[PDB]
């Protein structure tokens, strides 16, 4: 079995277009098969994600909460989820990370489907500087880790997606903090990496990775996600959608979700699901 | 006499469910929506406000905008139970607005333009009547529409009619004199069984009172109360603001530009936020003309 | 061989005054004129050979503007449409052209981008019989030719512009032919002689493969201000996220080896430039 | 009273949304009354704008054409257009300049009307070093103008617009070129300067002046006004409306030029102008 973490550190509320920012980690979790899923985030945040989503058992999802004190470290999730992990397999997704892209079900199938080791994914961006940032070799093998460069060792960040196996919360409970007195993820990857357990998967340029962190970047993000839905007349990130194509829920279960909402545009969205076949 | 300022934020239902963080608590682009209208509202001169809203959102405006004296504002709270109309605001407000004259401002409007302080200041001014602003829109169906005669005074009213008597929209911003809570309180529910501000600023006109402003096509004023309205108006500030390296409707910076505020406050405002905080303390060194 | 055909057709008035200083696909998505597109499109299915049919104002300025693209170790001609008469009419003026050869057809003003979109134009081309065209979903299908499936999945009916669509998958401005599209093309009779016929054509006769095109690839319509516009902020998007572009031709020349490094650096040189050096030093996967 | 020059160093031919972005600088002179405009621009460029605009009569204007043989600084348009411009006044619209704001016929109108001196806009921007600065006393007088200063004495920006009386020809002719060796724009306004004939007008933040000289640029300023004209059902520097609204075309001529257009939104907006009173 394989439980899923989305980390909305101290913004994951807002809308991205049309849904809530954290509707797109939630649905890639989803996507990966993954239907049990802690949500940490601020001690202001967590009774707002609770309000909002619930236990998720109406979207046929088991999801729990627990709070970060403090923002010390992307790798103290697996601390504060420890005994929510217990003995399972884990997938990391932080809040403010949105994907698109055709075999993306497939790519996360891959990656989750590996019962030994890590895995991470490397995108080409222009600024790997802000990320931890994959070096490799002549023969495409990754040789090492760093976090935030200030001189890159290439343009291939590692994305906010992150699969791991039982190693981790003993790795994470062991990590030296950082000179900041931080766990950071960098430090959990490069342990796997130095073990040879590290699978780095390159995410095709032919994929959308997109933050959403910034005004700038969560205005592009609204655009990005506008244009791509007012075209096809489908959604990207629905939970609802996700949840019934995994068959998680049924017709009946998603026409009893879409009335409340029938007066508008989501509502709608839902009903259609049901009337037509979508490939 | 003094002039007291209404924000309505009223609730959209479950319209823009599932993406409602209520409405007008939303950004464009950098700021909150009700950083906009309450900015309008600052820069007709006025620092009495009472925000009004849903029972859910009134204490998250609360939690953002507090009683305002950090602005040099006096901020108070009411809720609207169900949205039953605008001209409610006037109801709800009838203690707060006492003797004094009224502006009413609609939570998700957005301004932008040259002369806008002089516009807002010729407007504010006037000790009797109303004055609203006429702009030219694409789809006047979906407000307010002012019908002219030949000589440019106004004759006729209408909400939200089928077939426009004009491409002219009444904007969500009413300056009012004394009489508003009593031509308030007589309203009737209308055929869509709300109490309309159009049937407000219709008494207003057939006493002759109504003074309606032309607001000039080099005047952006723009909705932001659908998910491709909020996106347009998020895209225009940026592009605005990312030009200038000025903010549109920063609250701080207009309370400081009023003298409500002086040096030493903006800089302890500064100081815990210090791209906005940063923005906040450059306005102390610069002269914008 | 499999020879490619870009019909960018004229828009009549539609787009003007815009299109009185440049013709619609002359017209740039944020950084690269709209062609660029369609053309990179061909070359990433590995076509060569490549006929650009136009109006005959226009005709000159693709002309002037891509020349005969030895550049780019491509072998570009021209023909003009003297009307918008149909786009089934690019089999008749591009007769010739295609002698006894498999054919390509694109559009000048549809963009596609997406993850194995090199291995979905890569199948269709290998494909040595037959004709294969996508489907996609899109919210307006009554504006294209509109596939019908039955329970299992198999297109079954396409109609050309339906008031009643059957389906919201549109049959996309992308179409792989084998030596039959020329006579079929030739018995049509007018409806506009349409691409519809020619489709329907080879699904009377079982030789019609309609691939899905999948939501998580994009295909965009830039025959609109608006629609312009929309494509323009999504490349601008993808673009300045990756630090990579869609759709050089120069780029994708250059990886399907048709030019090499020398080549490269002279085409690099009086210009975009800089990203064309980068393209030299760097290991993109 | 006051002739034209628009100086396209193409650019200028782009569609910044729903038309040419010459449109825009042709517009902004037609504002100030002036009907009589000569186009400077490359020699492969002018016949295009030639092919374009024509000689103009069918919009109440009298347009010429001259070229600019090499980029020698925009200064030379003074030089190339003397004979254009005789013994008149003139105006020179330089760069790919966008401007849009209430008022801005009133601006322009009083501008025009110095029969003496040079009349030049400043603008607060975030990146003054990529123009013409203006540096001000503590009395708000303009005292100095820097040609893209590495350190810039203000945020105050000079615009892409100038107006002239009979001395600009005069001052042009004896400019040498500057440490980058091309003609300034910069030198003519401070030798007005030195002789106590610049007005430094403030474009004040209420107005929009957007550049659109990079790909980032024109995009950004065709999502500004699809914004505006889709949200007013009004068009920014439609020429055809410009030169019926300054009674230099009659319904008739309009007629003729709005019937081929009829088919699209900008022939629909030409009738709808012969019947509407817009204030
Ligand atoms: C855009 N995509 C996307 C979908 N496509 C995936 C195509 C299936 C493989 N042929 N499906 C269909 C879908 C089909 C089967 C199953 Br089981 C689950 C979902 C949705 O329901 N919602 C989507 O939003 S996505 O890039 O993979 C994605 C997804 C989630 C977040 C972010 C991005
Ligand atoms: C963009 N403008 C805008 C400003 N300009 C006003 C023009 C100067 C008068 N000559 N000032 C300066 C300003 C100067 C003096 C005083 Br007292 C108050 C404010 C700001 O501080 N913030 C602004 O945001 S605005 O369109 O009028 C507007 C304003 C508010 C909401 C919406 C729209
Ligand atoms: C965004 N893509 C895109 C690329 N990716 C394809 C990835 C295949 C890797 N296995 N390559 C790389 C590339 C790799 C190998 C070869 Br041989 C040719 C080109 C480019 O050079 N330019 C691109 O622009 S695209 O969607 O396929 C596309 C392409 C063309 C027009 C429109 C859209
Ligand atoms: C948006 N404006 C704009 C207009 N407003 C001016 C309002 C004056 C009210 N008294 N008029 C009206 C107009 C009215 C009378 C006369 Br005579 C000429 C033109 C137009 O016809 N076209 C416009 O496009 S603009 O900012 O000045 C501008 C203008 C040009 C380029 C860029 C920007
Ligand atoms: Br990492
Ligand atoms: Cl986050
Ligand atoms: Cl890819
Ligand atoms: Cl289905
Ligand atoms: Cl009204
Ligand atoms: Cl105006
Ligand atoms: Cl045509
Ligand atoms: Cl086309
Ligand atoms: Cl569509
Ligand atoms: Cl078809
Ligand atoms: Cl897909
Ligand atoms: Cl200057
Ligand atoms: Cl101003
Ligand atoms: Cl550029
Ligand atoms: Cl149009």
């Amino acid at each position: 079995k394989r439980k899923g973490i989305i980390l909305a550190g101290g913004k994951q509320l807002l809308p991205v277009y049309d849904k809530p920012m954290i509707y797109y980690p939630l649905s890639t979790l989803m996507l990966a098969g993954i239907r049990e899923i802690l949500i940490i985030s601020t001690p202001q945040d967590t009774p707002r994600f609770q309000q909002l989503l619930g236990d998720g058992s109406n979207w046929g999802l088991d999801l729990q909460y627990a709070v970060q004190p403090s923002p010390d470290g992307l790798a103290q999730a697996f601390l504060i989820g420890e005994s929510f992990i217990g003995n399972d397999l884990s997938a990391l997704v932080l809040g403010d990370n949105l994907y698109y892209g055709h075999d993306f079900h497939e790519l996360l199938g891959s990656a989750s489907q590996r019962q030994t080791g890590a895995s991470v994914f490397a995108y080409h961006v222009l600024d790997p500087e802000r990320y931890g940032v994959v070096e490799f070799d002549q023969g495409g093998k990754a040789i090492s880790l760093e976090e935030k460069p200030l001189e890159p060792k290439s343009n291939y960040a590692v994305t906010g997606l992150y699969f791991y196996d039982q190693q981790v919360v003993d790795i994470a409970r062991d990590l030296k903090p950082s000179p900041r007195g931080e766990l950071e993820i960098t430090d959990v990857n490069r342990a796997y990496l130095e073990r040879g357990q590290l699978s780095v998967e390159i995410m095709g340029r032919g994929y959308a990775w997109l933050d959403t962190g910034t005004h700038d970047s969560l205005l592009e993000a609204g655009q990005f996600i506008a244009t791509l839905e007012n075209r096809q007349g489908l959604k990207v990130a629905c939970p609802e959608e996700i949840a019934y194509r995994q068959k998680w829920i049924d017709a009946a279960q998603l026409e009893k979700l879409a009335a409340p909402l029938a007066k508008n545009g989501y509502g709608q969205y839902l009903k259609r699901l049901l009337t037509e076949t979508v490939y």
